[PDB]
């Protein structure tokens, strides 16, 4: 039913991480983080690599997990039911079902009603969040553009969605069907989005995320909170940056909270345009 | 709620027949026809002509329907919502918003959620029909290609339904949500389709049957039942080439009738190839 | 200012109401019977005009005369795209409104009418949002769809309804932020974007015109919002151009009433035969 | 099996045969007494249909009762493509055999009839083995080309004459580790591509059908190694019916012989104009 | 058919089971000591020959007497596609089943073996349900999927797996007279297309082959309702060979309990690094 949303709510106004192990996931709990979100690799060192990217050993998973207290998270390819069975057996806080892995079923995602276990996937659009949750996703996120460092795309698909959710807002009650078949999504939860002018679960922003100044734009853009891996361990400092990003999001809306983190965090990541 | 259904399935089993005026109504309830479809124009007629097909005087349906005591129906242009409005004052048993018509909005197909009288609409495909359900149909049709007399493009459409509902039941549960979307159509419907093997609501054959042998032809291929107009006007004998039609379909699987009722019918509508 | 509040002033009173193009005095009267707020003075009716492929001016003024001395409702004109003489001249015979139409032939392909030099108002036609509010721009006092004039088809006038209802509703949706990059999407003058958004309603009196041929059609256009309907070709070329005309003066006085709506489309006579091109 | 080699047993019995196209008693007397072995009943023989845009559909069955109490040869007719409940309504009329017919309009696109559901024999066209022996797959009998219908042009039956009688030779000397890929380029079922294989021919009489106007036409057909021939058009609109279809009998059964074939040509008459089309 | 039967109750036995590509000795112990039922063996593995433009050839028949004399558990081979003579001297060789395989440069581009000539039982590859019934129709006793051979990534197995299963199943639904144009459209034969809907299956074993680098991804091939897994280049390129393919099998025999699943995947080791093509 909805204890799956119900765990998600608590989420809002947070930030998870991505780590590749202890001394990482440890900063991330020392940064203020509400969850880490496990990986073999963070998505800048998946980008100039040519290799099957899968979900992580459970091995891995279990030495971090006692090694803190924050949520515990990670990654399955898209379309691999039997490695989120493996993991939902094991017990993890939630699942994503990401492309930043290599897709394991070109046509279809995971059946996630088949699991107590939450799951988030990622999108860039109306239509596509409402697929993803229509089949059973408990939470959705921006795709933005991994590992790139480059919060356009983010920013793309934040307000993508928002724009799509204020035209759908703005048809009367007969228009909605040619709409729902031109987005390709179910009337049902077209309805429900109408009614709230926000999509039916929590949506973080992901992908491309820099600084504290990224962190707090997507906030100010309407998100309820961040996914940052990249960011993070890539940039000069990053348990500062872990900190002021956490900081940053928390008081999205506090110029001078803003500046204070942001002054001498050292230098955030390259990155990576084109 | 379902009076709506309830009120179609007395249709199974039946013929309903296009009528412009009186002769042609009394003709039809002569020949066992369960109901009449009130035009203009019938749309062998309306083929060669470029004027704008709209829903029929209102006072042509009470002259018909106070000569007559068979169910009553009338065609509305599609997405013309006020056409339905008025006849659904006037009290008729069914609308047809119908691509035989010239369409009123081409985008919005009437909200037939909005209306106590039952709605039939035209389709050549699962997504289609599931889409026209949706928006509040309680009965579907094929479109065939009407006033040509040629029940090719009316075979296509019921075995694309028919083959399309198979590939659906093929399906397993996790493959049935990117089925949804290449077929647009909304997951819940799809889902009760494949509940049921058909189409949830009744579903008549129309458009270019000209002979018994094609009425009973669409009944053996698993249609509820058939609508005529042009077959029976624009043949040689009309009441007999009517009576012949209701008898074939009601005896569909009856080759020692379906042979008798088409002995001495006269010449069946030229129709038109192309 | 003062002259765009005291010409929105005069629009207003045609809320409500039904503009009726008109050949001659005799189609004037029926329809001044029929309860039209207005007429609208024309060389041809626009079913005729897409009959041939003659230059289709402004009405010889002699023709506003005679009709103007035998009707006490609005009288109004068409001019072509652009031809400010012609509304100039008009303005001189002193009508009601001037219509700057794409029904008659284009005079200028670039540039329509500055609509402020005249203290006549204007009504132009719009497709979109972003039309209308140029339109206004120039000086319209009033919007109308454009649909497809003369065909007696309602299908272009309701996607034109719809777009810039949908248009207007999305608009007072978007950020504040967002508004200038809509405003050169639409290239709209940003103000009257603006304008439109604190008024969550188009800046001027809009009516539904093109194809309009049945009380049913009229009727469909003020359910979706519109303030009023223009009607030519469906009154004037339909069996019975008395009693269409009265039926539809009624249908949009009263076009959330089925009862009445059923009432007046009872043996109305054929409507326009109409063209729904090859 | 034995209610298919009961089939072919009776198919045999046509070879060597003309069958000919009639549509009302008076040229069905003219076929016997042609000595045709049989006639194919039609609403319209195929030069007729190729100057309308009508639905042909498979004729009255009061008109094959009429026709039938007339003469003792054997009794035919079209049902369209696909349209088995045509087919149920004659084999419930008893018919000696049922030809599922491009000349008369489709009637499913994607399927033809189930000819297993009968114990009518049915021929079908085709233009190529595959063709053939998909037809011969789904029940067919008997096979014939297509040609050109109604055109009195012999050209493309004479194709597919060849075609199909070059394919058969072929597939022949192929070896038998060859015959898979080959039944796949075909797309046809392997086991009749074996059996055709150990015949040496097709597995069902197959006949010439399509533009033949002549008994030169109907000779060079027999002398290509057709087991017979169907003529429509080129008897009855020809300048004298009777004297062409009873040569034309003559050349099938004679097809090796100039002095008969020279003797049934002098003095014939007018053959089918034709039309080689534009 | 009694050859067919005999060869089909054969390969019943690798129900269940998992075979391992192996090079040398040391390799095949690691893989019955993991419990393989077999073992394929190959002068290289999947991911090394894409990793060169060299021609692969069938093993050396030495290297399958060397290994064979150390391990007791199946022994398999790779022929090239269409070489027959490769074939001839593996089957002269014996081994328990050879594969017809696409991994190897394919020998003849038109023709694959004729496989009915052989004891021997083949395997062959397949992405959909035509090919497989076309490679079944040519002798071969059981199928694979082709997936994407030495790449580690699942994802053109389970498209090809699912591809068939939807697609018999289908087959399985539609009514008998449309069996006929379905069969037409996967070029099929016919009579297996008409078996495979009597058994509502492939007529044969029919395993996944291609990708498969961890216990999720052979788990998951047999959650879709395959017999068995091949694995090649998943278990020599990982880190811990003999720990993953004893953890393989497991899966495959287990493939409905995560509690086992989970624990064999624990700890494993990283498994083969993979090829997502530039
Ligand atoms: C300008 C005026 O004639 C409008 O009515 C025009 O756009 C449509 O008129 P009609 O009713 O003749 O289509
Ligand atoms: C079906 C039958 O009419 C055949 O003869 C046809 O394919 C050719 O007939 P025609 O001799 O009229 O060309
Ligand atoms: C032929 C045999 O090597 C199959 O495994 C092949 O198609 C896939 O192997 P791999 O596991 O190396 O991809
Ligand atoms: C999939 C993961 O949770 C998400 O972080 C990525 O889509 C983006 O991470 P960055 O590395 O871009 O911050
Ligand atoms: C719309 C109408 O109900 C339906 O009959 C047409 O689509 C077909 O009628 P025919 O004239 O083809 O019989």
């Amino acid at each position: 039913i909805l204890l799956k949303h119900g765990w998600c709510e608590m989420l809002k106004g947070g930030v998870i991480m991505d780590v590749k192990n202890v001394e990482q996931a440890k900063i991330a709990e020392k940064a203020g983080a509400i969850g880490v979100m496990i990986l073999e690799n963070i998505p800048s060192e998946l980008r100039n690599t040519d290799g099957v990217a899968r979900s992580v050993d459970p091995l891995k998973i279990e030495e971090i997990r006692k090694c803190i207290s924050i949520n515990v998270l990670a990654k399955v390819r898209i379309g691999h039911f039997v490695e989120a069975q493996i993991l939902e057996e094991l017990k993890v806080d939630m699942l994503d079902e990401s492309e930043v892995l290599t897709m394991a079923d070109e046509y279809n995602h995971i059946n996630k009603h088949k699991f107590k276990t939450p799951f988030v996937c990622g999108c860039t659009n109306l239509g596509e969040a409402l697929r993803r949750i229509s089949e059973g996703a408990s939470m959705i996120r921006t795709k933005g553009e991994a590992g790139t460092g480059n919060i356009i795309e983010a920013i793309k698909h934040i307000r993508t969605v928002n724009n799509e959710i204020k035209y759908l807002c703005s048809l009367d009650e007969s228009e909605v069907y040619n709409f729902a078949k031109k987005l390709r999504a179910p009337i049902d939860l077209i309805l429900l989005t109408r009614k709230l002018k926000r999509l039916p679960v929590v949506n973080f922003a992901a992908g491309g995320i820099a600084t504290p100044a990224d962190a707090a734009m997507c906030m100010q853009l309407g998100m309820d909170g961040v996914f940052v891996g990249s960011g993070i361990f890539e940039s000069e400092n990053p348990q500062k940056m872990a900190s002021s990003i956490v900081m940053a999001v928390s008081n999205f809306n506090n110029p001078k909270i803003l500046l204070n983190v942001s002054l001498g965090l050292g230098k955030a990541m390259h990155g990576n345009t084109k």
